[PDB]
């Protein structure tokens, strides 16, 4: 029922890198995440402009990022094109092998890890602040799936019995102990503000309690 697979060797060595290089500026993470959605947002919307019916899986299209204390997790949902099976297999739909050996040549050169988006790579920049990621996906041509690493070299991929998506990814970050400030409000807000303020899709924070 539930699948286990290795990554590939470079994309093991960059998560080994993301978890154990030492990095403040751990805020990124959100940056790539929404980014990705806003991606994923603009594809649905593209498909749809010649075939409307596309949409008949969801036609809002939103970014939402609900925090719980309780659980210490992140969700960032959105409502985009969502992944195959085979996408999230292959590596979450990149090509991820090639833009990992970019990257961590471009770190040998002396470039910064806030700089991993333009490799093709900012999805593993959540292993800044989480332990463990789960991405849960429905794609309109598959099945509703879950991919989930907590690094070590694999991860797993199984059908979804949780909660129907309709369409589009939720990322569920399982943060680290001393990574709880990206659950507050306020330092979510602040770093929405700084890196997302051009995404064209409503970004909803949600509250607590
Ligand atoms: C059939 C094609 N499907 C998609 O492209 C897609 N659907 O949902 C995607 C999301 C992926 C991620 C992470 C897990 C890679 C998200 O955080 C959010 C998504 O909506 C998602 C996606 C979004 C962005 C990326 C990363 N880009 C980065 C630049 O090169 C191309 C790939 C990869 C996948
Ligand atoms: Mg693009």
């Amino acid at each position: 029922e539930v699948e286990t697979f290795a990554f590939q060797a470079e994309i093991a060595q960059l998560m080994s890198l993301i978890i154990n290089t030492f990095y403040s500026n751990k805020e990124i993470f959100l940056r790539e995440l929404i980014s990705n959605s806003s991606d994923a947002l603009d594809k649905i919307r593209y498909e749809s402009l010649t075939d409307p019916s596309k949409l008949d899986s969801g036609k809002e299209l939103h970014i939402n990022l609900i925090p719980n204390k309780q659980d210490r997790t992140l969700t960032i949902v959105d409502t985009g094109i969502g992944m195959t099976k085979a996408d999230l297999i292959n590596n979450l739909g990149t090509i991820a092998k090639s833009g990992t050996k970019a990257f961590m040549e471009a770190l040998q050169a002396g470039a910064d890890i806030s700089m991993i988006g333009q490799f093709g790579v900012g999805f593993y920049s959540a292993y800044l602040v989480a332990e463990k990621v789960t991405v849960i996906t429905k794609h309109n041509d598959d099945e509703q799936y879950a991919w989930e690493s907590s690094a070590g070299g694999s991860f797993t991929v199984r059908t979804d019995t949780g909660e129907p998506m309709g369409r589009g990814t939720k990322v569920i970050l399982h943060l680290k102990e001393d990574q709880t400030e990206y659950l507050e409000e306020r330092r979510i807000k602040e770093i929405v503000k700084k890196h997302s303020q051009f995404i064209g899709y409503p970004i909803t924070l949600f509250v607590e309690k």
